[PDB]
């Protein structure tokens, strides 16, 4: 269960498998499986993490659907591996991988934003090894992901009346029909390697809990007392660990030895007095130390930890006590030439820009992210909101028991992995599905979410809020959103409804926000926004200016302003990225308040105004 | 019935209103009485001619409902006006008017965009005169264009099903609802003038035909001899008038003295030996010089013409009994601060831009132009297709007189007003209306549209083709469109439907073209195209790019090129123009070849390039 990143010590090494791999497009539902045996022929290069889609423009990777074939070789010192317990690892295969190594299939995985591995031990041999891996593309109605079996896209246009139109159809050449506004990137998006343990026994899993402060400082910096919880699982086979707490300077602030206990595992409690806990905008963070012992050490892993409460009270979001106030937007892990792939280069650059922007928070819109960029916000005091790749789904979904079963997989192994960040404080199990209607529609989308409502409260040690991220819809026929933690809502009014007329789309909002401060939940925006394309003025800005989209944030956060129950704006997006051609999508989504190549536009700066002014705690 | 333009000469002047007047904004369905009978109170300066609302940034004019008041002074002569008919004319009041002069209400007009006139004579006094203007922008279920009396505008975003929007909805500010892609754009659009004609008989109208050419040269340059017909009208109260026929160099080449027989009527034949004809690329204009007759010389017109043919003949169009293929496209009057305000810096360079292009014609989408345009295009050997202002038009409309009175008119008005102008060959009746479906709609828009098909027959004198501009439809259904003279159809295979998909979209497309091969009709796109933003650019153009409109166009007219019954391709549009604002209009319609500024896409290269080798005559 345990996904522990692979951590070079002592005892561990790790051998990263980055780098140019070869490359070649298979078949719309097959691949030769004797690729695997031998070199591909007439590979291109393709370098490994990132979507290959942006990677060749003489080709049309884009319009690729099915199988691709990734390849490279590699070696070892026989020294190194002996003896070891031998992990490869793969942080992302977007959407579904076969995985080889020397011919032999060690298996396959489907959930295409959420890491996975496998035991090479006996894989391997010395020398060259070669590393076949064939990733799946394809989406529809049971994939997560969703995408559609036939017809359109998202907000794709049609004529559908039309004779010739409908028979064309028939005949077009198949594509991925996205359930969701992005593109489908594909391929090796994160990072592979190769990792060590020993083989006899070893740390599986870590997880590190805050249960309990006491006394907390007027501005949180510390509290007196904090009681935390460690939870240590051991993997092979009077047996101990040694867990230390080391701070930021690297001090021994705390220590215990404790027993192993038969699926091996250790598990208490540590008090910290005067303990510096982690707030957003001020970041704190510990290193919980576990040492397996025999004077020598067997095994050993860091795991960075921060310590700090979340807890929904009334209307309010309380961490460590304090009212939080939400500033942000939804993200997407999106770029130029690495589509999905993952940039730390990038993930540096855009924490420094929710910095300027003096946001606190974004949402993972709308998959797991790479760990890094987690660890990131830990150590940079950014709030995030965790989503599982649950985009797209409605009733056809709910009734299809492999698309049920891939959701399960996804909340538990996207809290499994993310578990000790505490710049996560909420988890989303899904976003925008259908929810509302008439009949039994809205009661079978209700039976089909809580339980992964309750999953999610269930897997996650730490017990924080769960929310579903709403679709603009009939909010008096949905009776699923109502229920959960905190409602995060989308709403797009003045510009999918009462296009821009502001002063109608403020009086619409109203009338919502009306209704949900009868509910009584705390409520936050999750998206909301315009496309705009930077260079386009007026002084009476019209959609797509960059005035509408200033003027549009204005108007609308004038009104949540008056709203005490309101506890979040986060918008839609951070920055443009990259849809499925269409005929509103202008090279893309436009909504972002900075461009592509994150640059600011006019909204930009006015939201880094009214943000620069907005307190994380006591706004409300 | 006759509205010739204003000319000055020995026995008529013209004396033009246009300038800077005096303006204000007024109600939504009313204005102040007392406004006519004393200068305006706090006016606002508004330039004659032109659309009202880019004109003042201060205000939003373009979100203006309802009326607003021109007004302005002046002063002429009273030995000029002595002894005259005194006429004030408005080429354009968009959409309506009332007209003051001096406190007195000399009456109103409803039409946007023909031309209407007033007789002054006895309203006019010495010294300085009062001219005070109502127009009103207001469109619905009952104009042409048509305006939707509630919802949302053409191509616009609804979430309908969201309570607060339909709540939101019923208070909103009233705006004009276009069912039509194109701004409201409002006001005095073309010239003011005063005119003087004698008062005791005066030349009303003159129509001048070609009935018959005998023997045209292989070139298409001469005719061994034209027959050319006259009917001059005349008003007021042995009388005889002389009709002098002068070629392109002033020369008198034929000449009659006719009887005036009363309706006072002059009627005849005049024969050419070696006209020179008027061809597309080549044109030639002969003025009919008419002189009513007491040496001396009581009333003169000068009226242009040309010497042409034309002939739907099968499945081909004959210009002077030669096959002609139209290159070209939908226009719209639209510029950055005028507006729909006419503009002939703008048409010169339009022309010269209609030139470079190689194109030889376009369609007055989607409403009769400016009368200067068509003298240029006459001049300048460009083909037009003239379009009533009948756009947006579905059911409701066909079962409403005032509508079909309207209708009535403008036809009746545009072709009054252009008969005479060679460059025109074709009559369009409506742009897009519904005709298609299941039950008694196909009949119920045959029967509506049929009448009016033969009122643009019965009043042209030329009896030049009639179409009406079909919209991407169940041509199986449709029952309307094959009954034209010339089958004018708009198609978005690739873009509103199959997007970004140019084989499916040229399967489709040659589906429905075998549908149109067995009809036994000459066919032509009227409409064709795909939203581009300059400077955006892909190595495989997706749609909004450079590189997507150039392969659009290349495919598509690919396809039409094997196709001997295809007689045309008009693409949408010649440069990108203002819309009402919208989730798919970024910052208006983006369909232009050219920009706004009437700056070249690559679209805009490629088809020079394609015209530049395809012939006016025998393509086909
Ligand atoms: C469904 C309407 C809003 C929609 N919400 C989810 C995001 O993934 C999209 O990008 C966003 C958009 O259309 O901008
Ligand atoms: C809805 C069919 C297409 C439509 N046809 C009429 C033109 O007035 C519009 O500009 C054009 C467009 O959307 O580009």
């Amino acid at each position: 269960n345990g996904m522990l990143y692979p951590q070079s010590n002592d005892s561990r090494i790790v051998f990263p498998l980055d780098g140019v791999w070869d490359f070649r497009t298979a078949g719309e539902d097959s691949y030769p499986a004797e690729w695997a045996d031998a070199p591909l022929p007439e590979p291109l290069p393709m370098a490994v993490p990132g979507s290959y889609n942006d990677q060749n423009d003489e080709l049309n990777l884009r319009a690729h659907y099915g199988w691709v074939v990734y390849q490279r070789s590699f070696a070892v010192p026989s020294r190194l591996v002996a003896g070891q317990r031998m992990i490869l690892r793969f942080d992302a295969a977007t959407h579904a991988a076969d995985v080889y190594l020397n011919g032999q299939l060690l298996g396959s995985h489907f959930g295409g934003f959420l890491p996975f591995e496998f035991d090479v031990t006996s894989a391997l041999h010395a020398g060259e090894n070669l590393l076949t891996v064939a990733v799946d593309n394809r989406i529809g109605s049971s994939t997560l992901p969703v995408g559609n079996d036939a017809g359109t896209a998202f907000m794709g246009s049609d004529n559908a009346n039309v004779p010739a139109v409908a028979e064309a159809k028939k005949h077009a050449r198949r594509q991925n029909l996205p359930n969701f506004d992005f593109f489908n990137f594909a391929g090796l998006n994160r990072h592979v390697e190769l990792y060590t343990t020993p083989a006899d026994a070893y740390i599986a899993d870590i997880a590190i809990t805050t249960e309990r402060l006491d006394h907390i400082a007027g501005d949180a910096c510390t509290a007196a007392n904090a009681l935390i919880a460690y939870d240590v699982t051991f993997g092979g086979d009077g047996r101990q660990v040694r867990i230390s707490i080391l701070d930021g300077e690297g001090t021994v602030v705390a220590g215990v030895t404790a027993d192993i206990e038969r699926t091996a595992k250790a598990s208490g409690e540590i008090a910290i007095r005067d303990a510096k806990l982690w707030n957003p905008g001020a970041a704190y963070l510990y290193t919980a130390v576990a040492e397996l012992l025999p004077s020598r050490i067997i095994d050993a892993y860091r795991q960075t930890f921060g310590i700090r409460t979340v807890e929904v009270s009334g209307t309010t979001f309380l961490i460590n006590g304090k009212p939080f106030y939400f500033k942000g937007f939804g993200k997407h892990e999106d770029s130029y030439f690495h589509g999905r792939g993952t940039d730390d280069v990038l993930n540096v650059k855009d924490v420094s820009l929710i910095h300027w922007l003096h946001a606190n928070s974004f949402r993972t819109s709308h998959y797991p992210y790479a760990e890094s960029m987690y660890d990131l916000c830990d150590r940079e005091g950014i709030v995030i909101i965790d989503e599982v790749p649950a985009v797209g789904m409605s009733w056809l979904q709910y009734a299809n028991p492999l698309v049920a079963e891939r959701h399960r997989e996804a909340i538990r192994g996207m809290i499994a992995r993310d578990k000790n960040h505490p710049c996560i404080v909420m988890w989303s199990i899904a976003n925008e599905p259908g929810l509302d209607g008439d009949g039994e529609r809205p009661r079978q989308a209700y039976d089909y979410f809580r339980p992964l409502y309750e999953l999610a409260h269930a897997s996650d040690p730490q017990n924080r809020p769960v929310t579903l991220v709403c679709c603009q819809n009939d909010y008096t026929t949905d009776i699923t959103e109502r229920t959960m933690d905190v409602v995060c809502i989308n709403r797009y009014y003045g510009w999918y409804n009462l296009s821009g007329d502001l002063d109608a789309a403020c009086h619409a909002l109203n009338i919502e926000l009306d209704f949900w401060e009868n509910i009584g939940k705390p409520v936050m925006f999750t998206e909301y926004g315009a496309d705009t394309i930077e260079g386009i003025h007026g002084t009476h800005g019209e959609m797509f200016s960059e005035e509408f989209q200033r003027d549009y944030y204005a108007r609308i956060n004038a009104e949540i302003d008056k709203r005490p129950w309101f506890i979040g704006e986060q918008l839609w997006n951070f920055a443009d990225f990259a849809t499925f051609q269409g005929i509103i999508r202008v090279e893309g989504n436009r909504k972002g308040i900075l461009t592509r190549d994150r640059q600011p536009k006019m909204a930009a700066h006015w939201l880094r105004e009214r943000w620069a002014g907005i307190p994380d705690y006591g706004y409300k």
